[PDB]
This record gives C-alpha cells, sequence and structure tokens, in this order.
C-alpha cells in the first residue's frame, strides 16, 4: 500500500509516534517519505547482504528475521515479511524499539540527510490530525 501524506500522518499519531522521545509528527513522515517514497512494500539490498523491508526501512541485520542474513540478531522478534504489511503497527512499534537505541531517529540515514534540521513541520501541513 502506497500512503498519502496525509493519511499516513494520521496512521501514526494514532499509533502514539507523534513526540515519540521527543520526535515531532513530521520528523518520522518525513522520514517515512525519503525512506520507502510511503510505500510498505519497498525493500532494499545492502552491500553487506542485509535488506531494509517497509514504510521506514528497518534492517534485518539488527531488527527482524528474514532468514538470509548470517549472524544477524531479530531484536524486534518478527519476521521481516510482517514489516511490508498495509497495517503499519508493526513497523511502528519496532520504530520505536530503534529511536530508544540511543542514536535517535539518525539511525535513519535519509531522516540525517534529508529531514534533520529541515522545516518538518511542513510534512503535516494541511492535515486534519
Amino acid at each position: 500500500k502506497v500512503f498519502g501524506r496525509c493519511e499516513l500522518a494520521a496512521a501514526m499519531k494514532r499509533h502514539g509516534l507523534d513526540n515519540y522521545r521527543g520526535y515531532s509528527l513530521g520528523n518520522w513522515v518525513c522520514a517515512a517519505k525519503f525512506e520507502s517514497n510511503f510505500n510498505t512494500q519497498a525493500t532494499n539490498r545492502n552491500t553487506d547482504g542485509s535488506t531494509d523491508y517497509g514504510i521506514l526501512q528497518i534492517n534485518s541485520r539488527w531488527w527482524c528475521n528474514d532468514g538470509r542474513t548470517p549472524g544477524s540478531r531479530n531484536l524486534c522478534n518478527i519476521p521481516c515479511s510482517a514489516l511490508l504489511s498495509s497495517d503499519i503497527t508493526a513497523s511502528v512499534n519496532c520504530a520505536k524499539k530503534i529511536v530508544s537505541d540511543g542514536n535517535g531517529m539518525n539511525a535513519w540515514v535519509a531522516w540525517r540527510n534529508r529531514c534533520k534540521g529541515t522545516d518538518v513541520q511542513a510534512w503535516i501541513r494541511g492535515c486534519r490530525l
């Protein structure tokens, strides 16, 4: 499922992401935009053999099990395929664990390079939240 900007904002808000660990809703929507272009089915292979899954491009080396990343930890206790679902619950729950890890949203490269320090409030403009 490819989410609309405001549709995703509302879904993330309902799932408790607005201001989670101090990150306003705009940050999460911006991250999703640049990580997967709002597509829940996005997957990307990394040079180290691990794969990024879903709306927030969560990595298989540490967070989910995809059966093909040797020596990986499954910290979110879920199969990576669960992260490609149209229901973002699994992605959100796992994202919460990642952002609490210590590096905050810096864990998401696209966020660090394209959202951090920008007017993230623009990502939720016009939305009925």
